[PDB]
């Protein structure tokens, strides 16, 4: 009901995103900085200052988890698909997911470089551009294009999951590869270790699109922490978990 | 003297422009469209340009003096799949020579053209060649199921990432961007590249056989279009231990 107003404002802050972040491709630069293995640069840390301000300036009691039991919460990662933005300046994404006591209520993935943003309302619906999002058709594994790291199973596991399933892309940003699911464009999506703000906003996504959105051992996930994940069409979802569960395991070492 | 570039460079992006409309009904509701692009294309060069012929999926050497090459839509899984990461490639070479090259990435709404004597353009803004990318410092994209997977597992080592986009017309602009390193394709038809040989040529980057020698714009091969930097890592890559087509 006053949902409207919290997406009345995001909507205006992710609008206004746009006048920011031409300067700061162009302006661009990474620091490996309080990072053990990631990459970050000049852009999110920018963003992410941007959206605590808004916090500060409409939600002041709002609290935002970023780079426990507490009721109004906000998750972001202000730049999903880092290497993405460095190498490509296309495929990264925002992801915003608001949680009120716990509850998934409102969440964004906006995919800035082709403009498409993707939300989610409860009690509305899931939207793209504004065009409403439907459960996708039911789509079997042969019949379904997945997308996952590679790099990062032991090759054999990817070779069974090549051979299940019609074919392979993977675009790199773990919103996007998951919108990509939302939409019936994939069968599956697959993170064997994501960071909280990588799948906040799909939690909200996948409960109204009837997906499937999981630990890879099929339990359910705490939006809090964060487990190997998959995100899949409830058609294939079983298919995806067996074989990534088959032989001990898809993990890439022994 | 025969049709100046231009004003076949004007003739083509109308004839882009009117098709925006052959999607939809197609998408909505086969497939194989795609001898209804071809086909309205093959009316195309009856109006509009008597000698020329076109060489498409079916229905010979040189010298034929004006030829163009079509693939209708490269992405046909893509566009089956995920109605996205699809494009209509067109070439068009004189007696041998490639003049024009269009890929067009409909469902981002973004036209690459490349003209001889003016430059290459996307929506007509300007392409510069691209920065320098050591392989370490580029992203491969290639079709990592039709290879041995040593091979892969080198790719993999050997550069920055690994992305792919499932159109062989598309991965091979990320590469013209500067956003890939390289592309690879090991059995390309002439059509699913046909339009980057003068992309190549124009933005100063390297095209070539696995073998890494000059294609047969009229044939297939296995197929590198790729960054200055890199082509000669990722070439050495692929011919090492034994080569890289898969086996059992």
């Amino acid at each position: 009901k006053t949902l409207q107003q919290i997406d009345k404002l995001i909507c205006s802050w992710l609008k206004q995103i746009d006048n920011v972040i031409p300067q700061l491709i162009m302006e661009m630069t990474t620091e490996t900085k309080r990072h053990r293995f990631d990459l970050v640069t000049n852009v999110d840390k920018q963003i992410q200052q941007q959206f605590q301000q808004f916090l500060a300036t409409y939600f002041p009691e709002h609290q935002l988890l970023a780079e426990n039991e507490i009721n109004h919460l906000w998750i972001m990662d202000p730049i999903d698909g880092t290497a993405n933005l460095v190498k490509q300046q296309e495929d990264y994404c925002i992801i915003l997911a608001y949680f009120y006591e716990g509850k998934p209520m409102l969440s964004y993935v906006y995919d800035y470089p082709h403009k498409k943003l993707y939300k989610a309302i409860r009690g509305e619906g899931a939207f793209c551009n504004g065009i409403k999002m439907e459960e996708p058709p039911s789509l079997k594994l042969e019949d379904a294009i997945i997308s996952f790291n590679a790099q990062v199973m032991n090759l054999d596991t990817v070779q069974d999951l090549f051979d299940a399933s019609f074919s392979y892309r993977l675009v790199g940003a773990c919103g996007l590869d998951s919108m990509r699911v939302a939409k019936g464009q994939f069968g599956a999506h697959i993170n064997t270790n994501p960071k909280p703000w990588d799948i906040a906003a799909q939690f909200l996504f996948a409960e109204l699109l009837n997906l499937k959105m999981t630990t890879l051992d099929g339990k359910a996930i705490d939006h809090l922490k964060g487990a190997p994940f998959i995100i899949s069409n409830k058609a294939c979802h079983e298919t995806v978990l067996k074989i990534l569960n088959a032989n001990g395991g898809y993990q890439k070492y022994r």
